[PDB]
């Protein structure tokens, strides 16, 4: 029961891996991962606010929530899990302005979990591809409502008008790979905490 619902999560996070257009600089060279450990989060207040919000979306999307199970990297993945998303932490700067950011390829998500562009990587080696040291993910519920598909930057304060998130989609002079941009913190709940490594090519 529990391995098999972790059997699919490790399975998204294997599949979805890509080639990053940056070499690797970023997120590190790798193929794969050495999946650790994968927890569900149980967090009643946070699910209680994600469904919410969810409902009151769904109303507003002719009944149907446009729901995802989508990644998120950050530093911050201990605040997220007690605090939930919070969009007062998003600033201006970003693709699609002040968002929060998910990604449907792990990889992509993996070029943030020690940072904007991966930081200096790891705190010990400060080695953005470090197969050392253990990594942590989110795999989170995300409600995406109605979505307003954007190609190039939009920078967004808040969802546009009578929308509920931004896809940004691939294109030639843009971007490589999809992301999923909300700009309400309740909009999504972080249900796994995968910790992995990414492991060296063979
Ligand atoms: N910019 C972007 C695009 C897609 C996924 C992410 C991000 C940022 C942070 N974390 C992510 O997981
Ligand atoms: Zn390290």
């Amino acid at each position: 029961p529990d391995d098999k619902e972790f059997q699919s999560v490790e399975e998204e996070m294997q599949s979805t891996v890509r080639e990053h257009r940056d070499g690797g600089h970023a997120g590190g060279i790798f193929n794969r991962y050495n999946i650790l450990k994968i927890q569900k989060v149980c967090n009643k207040k946070l699910w209680e606010r994600y469904t919410h919000r969810r409902k009151e979306v769904s109303e507003e999307n002719h009944n149907h929530a446009n729901e995802r199970m989508l990644f998120h990297g950050s530093p911050f993945v201990n605040a997220i899990i007690h605090k939930g998303f919070d969009e007062r932490h998003a600033y201006i700067g970003g693709m699609f302005g002040a968002g929060i950011y998910f990604a449907e390829n792990s990889s992509k998500s993996n070029q943030y979990v020690y940072g904007i562009g991966g930081g200096t990587g790891c705190p010990v080696h400060k080695d953005r591809s470090c197969y050392i040291c253990h990594r942590q993910l989110l795999f989170c519920r995300v409600t995406l409502g109605k979505s307003f598909l954007q190609f190039s930057a939009m920078k967004m304060a808040h969802s546009p008008p009578g929308h509920h998130s931004v896809t940004g989609r691939p294109s030639v002079n843009g971007l490589a790979l999809a992301e999923y941009v909300i700009y309400r913190g309740e909009q999504a709940y972080p249900e796994y905490l995968i910790t992995y490594q990414i492991m060296r090519p063979e």
